[PDB]
């Protein structure tokens, strides 16, 4: 009887952190509610200056990550303003029926819904919108996110031994196809359906513009990478809706990997770089070792140099010189 | 001693269709028997009527599924007719030796060949053509197809304890390169041996202009859609033979996956997404819980929904409110 | 204490043969020493006499297997002579910390550094070149190689009893990006330096001209075929830095395969074709049962035969008809 569960509101927080959550429930099954808006705007994705109009949810990309545990219920409130001007919805690989809430959650602009769903199995899975006839055009403008189902018991190791992660973060990774005229040069528009038929020609062409994480080349360096300790146990959620990837993180590794992402499988161990297949989000559990600049990357280094899949964690602590050291500096 | 063996002879059945089988095996080893007749023939693969010779095992894309058991010996015989134009042959991913029976079964128009190999390794595999100096070209033009080798006591969980599919499903995906010219339209041709320097050039650029499950965009829908029932244990074979792929059952799940397909490992659990090689075949194992249209696509959503990889099943019974429902629906 | 463990010097040898080894460790830990030597060189990568300029560990494309065992420490002196142009340096996906030994290793020409690391995970790893704003385009002129860390005691079967390997070969898989003029032509350049901006605009189409196996079409053919004997236990360890492939032994399995390369995790088995992500080592164990010619290639076919990505394995023995025979040779 789901009108005698415990509610519980669940403010959302930009990617790529993660909204406040216990790793261990702390209570029985709950009707968790989120409530997400739809916004269209103008995103400028690299150093050029290139803008493309981007869907989102909540005003970033990715969209937010969602966290719940399994057997509770999501309910989400999901808000199409009139400033809008597409037509949106929202499948949810977590979920089981109606295309994943796509067939029920269709809002027009000026519309809102609210789908409930039984989160029944453990894992990290995509969220994204699919709007019958216009699905690629969507996801690759950037409107898709994921959602985390963690056991009730938290995770756990290839032993069934706990496993307890000190920090999380989300990176959401983007294909885009930027449209090109005839010399090279990318094209603008005033509004997203201008784009249309030239943005069906550049997704046929199956090779992306640019490749980012969190909305932008460059977005997870500086004053927005990513921050660590030696001896702190991070996770980093990693989802692709469209497009496989390989993350790497150079001078690290994956030291327990869900490549595809659901934690009722043994996490594969030691991983150098990993497999994500388009359509997946996938998780990774590392133990930082070294202090200093790490970079995390697709490992199609053309992907992640030239296109933009790059980020950095900036990691404080003790230098180890038993795992690494210079024995003679670079000299003539 | 072979010529002991019962023998069996298996008249094969059109794709998404699997011919009839035991799951747990009720003799004991046996040789069985198969006949294809290679069949060159003009297919028409999409909407705007674009016609390419394809090469085709029995007639279809892709080839039939053959089944048998793990031991069992495969006896085929396979028949080129003089109304064809090429050489072909076969190469089993099933079989050891002689390049898969590919050095031993080149028939030109007009010849026949049996071979015979026993299946020592369970699993499902791809087969297809593969004549010395043209082999992507026979294998892109559809000549492929797969073989499932069953352990003799059936499919296990994880768990060891047995897995029983109440229907079985084969989706071949195929990846075509159609010769353009210069402002893009597609070219036609007479005969096959016509188009071989354009079709060099259109694979060369690793770019599919079609990618197609059973032989044609659209192919599984309408009238041809899969058909299931909530409570059904459905078994979907899907295979690859040139281009990695990544299926997802919009609306459900892997609930068991193979993702190379091949039973000796335990299976995947609670997939979203799955990647299969190019040059493999994998299968799924899922149990309908909700009624309604499903999609089932590789989750490159471009290569689904605009380049054709996807297809529909239809499922009959009950609606399940606490799996998901739409608490408010789409309004102002 | 460092200097108290014994010290060896291996010295290394051409791909895709590797340097003499134990299995099982015959010593306590070691400081294993290693010297490389960059040689930027003219490569002739096919039979139409297309030339680049290669940037090489060793001279050779991939550099050479390095073969130490966990917990040993590795110390490479790594020498850039001033016949050079470039600054180079080296990531070990083996190493923790420093992007690898990458931020502690960079060499101008006429210069050397001696890194050590201590090798903590088992498994076969990459290493490349990756200066900093140079990444590609080092590692994709062939600036590549990979290194084993084979557990103390060997490799161990899903069931931990122990695998022992006959023989070991590398494959190192290199996707290059040669610059085409207008009409598709593959230009020419005196010096690397000179074809760094083509080389940017090649990359950036995410399409390679040519995909190989130890540095040319054919390179792994005729007098240079892989050997082998039938009953003969064969590990093939694959590379590739930079793309995803897809390897398949032709006529025979996978018997066991670390498809992400990481020995601490169980095999899979049987495998007909496995997916290498890019920036990752795999191996896979084969007894061969079969005498004759094998290719063994990347199952994109088109990458395959096409682009370059096949190779030869001639095995000598006696044939067995029970595994495959011809029933009827191909007649009228
Ligand atoms: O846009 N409806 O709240
Ligand atoms: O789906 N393309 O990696
Ligand atoms: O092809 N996926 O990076
Ligand atoms: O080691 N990163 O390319
Ligand atoms: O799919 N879980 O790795
Ligand atoms: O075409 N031979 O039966
Ligand atoms: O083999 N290409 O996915
Ligand atoms: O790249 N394979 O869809
Ligand atoms: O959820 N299918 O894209
Ligand atoms: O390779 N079997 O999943
Ligand atoms: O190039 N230094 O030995
Ligand atoms: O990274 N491309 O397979
Ligand atoms: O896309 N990798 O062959
Ligand atoms: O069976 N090799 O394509
Ligand atoms: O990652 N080891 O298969
Ligand atoms: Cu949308
Ligand atoms: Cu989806
Ligand atoms: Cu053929
Ligand atoms: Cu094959
Ligand atoms: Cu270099
Ligand atoms: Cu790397």
């Amino acid at each position: 009887d789901i009108s005698t569960l415990p509610r519980v509101k669940v403010d959302l927080v930009k990617p790529p952190f993660v909204h406040a959550h216990d790793q261990v429930a702390k209570t029985g099954p709950r009707v968790v509610e989120f409530t997400m808006t739809i916004e269209e705007k103008k995103l400028v994705i690299d150093r050029e200056g290139t803008e493309i109009h981007a869907m989102t949810f909540n005003g970033s990309v990715p969209g937010p990550l969602m966290v719940v545990h399994e057997n509770d219920y999501v309910e989400l409130r999901l808000i199409n303003p009139d400033t809008n001007t597409l037509l949106h919805n929202i499948d949810f690989h977590a979920a089981t029926g109606a295309l994943g809430g796509g067939a029920l959650t269709q809002v027009n602009p000026g519309e809102e819904t609210t789908l409930r769903f039984k989160a029944t199995k453990p894992g990290v899975f995509v969220y994204h919108c699919a709007p019958e006839g216009m699905v690629p055009w969507h996801v690759t403008s950037g409107m898709n996110g994921a959602i985390m189902v963690l056991p009730r018991d938290g995770l756990k190791d290839e032993k069934g031994q706990p496993l307890t992660y000190d920090k999380i973060y989300y990176v959401g990774e983007q294909d885009f196809y930027v449209p090109k005229d005839e010399a090279g040069n990318y094209k603008k528009y005033e509004t997203p359906g201008e784009a249309y038929e030239d943005a069906v020609k550049a997704m046929r062409t199956l090779t992306p513009t640019h490749i980012v994480f969190n909305g932008a080349v460059g977005a997870l360096t500086g004053d927005h990478a990513l921050t660590a300790a030696v001896g702190e146990r991070v996770l980093v959620v990693h989802s692709q809706a469209n497009r496989d990837t390989r993350p790497h993180l150079i001078g690290g590794h994956g030291d327990y990997v869900w490549a595809t992402g659901k934690f009722r499988n043994p996490p594969d161990l030691d991983q150098e770089t990993w497999l994500i297949p388009g359509g997946t989000a996938g998780a990774a559990f590392y133990t930082f070792r070294q202090p200093g600049v790490y970079a995390y990357v697709n490992h199609n280094l053309i992907e992640a140099f030239e296109l933009g899949a790059a980020g950095h964690f900036k990691v404080t602590g003790e230098w180890n010189d038993d795992l690494m050291t210079s024995v003679v500096k670079p000299a003539s």
